[PDB]
């Protein structure tokens, strides 16, 4: 699988289990068309969102849904979710990770993309 | 103003200048309308975005364009742009700082909501 | 001052307030002497460390009482502290602001070098 | 093993591979003594550090030489080191993983605690 997304919780110190997490990629007209979905794992690892053959160059978004997230836990969070949107491009190496850490007022996130 | 946004960059270790910045918020009909625009000064602060009348409850979008921030820099990042999205002013008006670090494959984000 | 030291909590969104900091430089003997120290006021800023004629070159260690901070609100964090090592004006005199973000497993911490 | 070190490169969006790594154990004269370091993988993780047996509760500091892997890359970077200072607590989760993001004028680390 050439996307994967890791959620990491900077309060607990702990993988971030159960996210919901939405990509969306754009189309034509300019919109946003769902593309994958899924939970994050007891790792706070979500894999097999999608396959070489479907993951073609365009522009993506991935949505990590971090509001739920806190009210789960009972903490009052800042952001609705966040979004990570990039260019995928077969120049760059075949696998893209995606990974983001959360605080209720904040969030990091990078890109790891290796061969 | 009730909503400043302050970029900073992570290579350079220096305010992020000239960073063009979209504020967009939801209308009743769940499209993202436009709010306010502006870029970046020297401190890599931009105010004057809105004002405490025109800045009602409802869903906002801080879109900081980051793609071109660094291409400007002969960097070619991951990113298309770091995108904030919170609700404001449900719990009666504050005044939000939206804060930006920037890298070619990582942003991150803070707000600070005070009284 | 040509040092200055920002500090933000990313659970609360807020300035962390009265944070206590120290600053150690190391003395020819590779030993790390006390050099300046001080708490952020209200605004999580601290001010006035130190002035341009003491602010030699030198390498120097900022330490964040992170622990203490996080202790004081019912948090049992996982860092002693947040320290940043660093060699200044070793290009000429330059202003530093150390900024870090906190939160109880997790901390950032960025400089901003100016002339 | 119950400690383990990721290290990511925030410009490259890559895995920091071949950055020192120095782990020490605070002694009851205050003082650090070497415990255990390596060099990161080509995944930029260091494993293999301790074992259950020897890795007891204490005060650890992980020290990742980022000046010299910013050297080897041709960059310019700030900070001497970026060290993560914390006790051991065998209340808390078995496994530490230390994760930390650099850029060359900011760095990031969080603690993954598990079972
Ligand atoms: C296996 O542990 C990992 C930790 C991390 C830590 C990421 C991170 C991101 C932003 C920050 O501010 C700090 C750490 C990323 C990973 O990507 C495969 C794996």
């Amino acid at each position: 699988c050439p996307l994967m997304v890791k959620v990491l919780d900077a309060v607990r110190g702990s993988p971030a289990i159960n996210v919901a997490v939405h990509v969306f990629r754009k189309a034509a007209d300019d919109t946003w068309e769902p593309f994958a979905s899924g939970k994050t794992s007891e790792s706070g690892e979500l894999h097999g969102l999608t396959t070489e053959e479907e993951f073609v160059e365009g522009i993506y978004k991935v949505e990590i849904d971090t509001k739920s997230y806190w009210k789960a836990l009972g903490i009052s969070p800042f952001h609705e979710h966040a979004e990570v949107v990039f260019t995928a491009n077969d120049s760059g190496p075949r696998r893209y990770t995606i990974a983001a850490l959360l605080s209720p007022y904040s969030y990091s996130t990078t890109a790891v993309v290796t061969n």
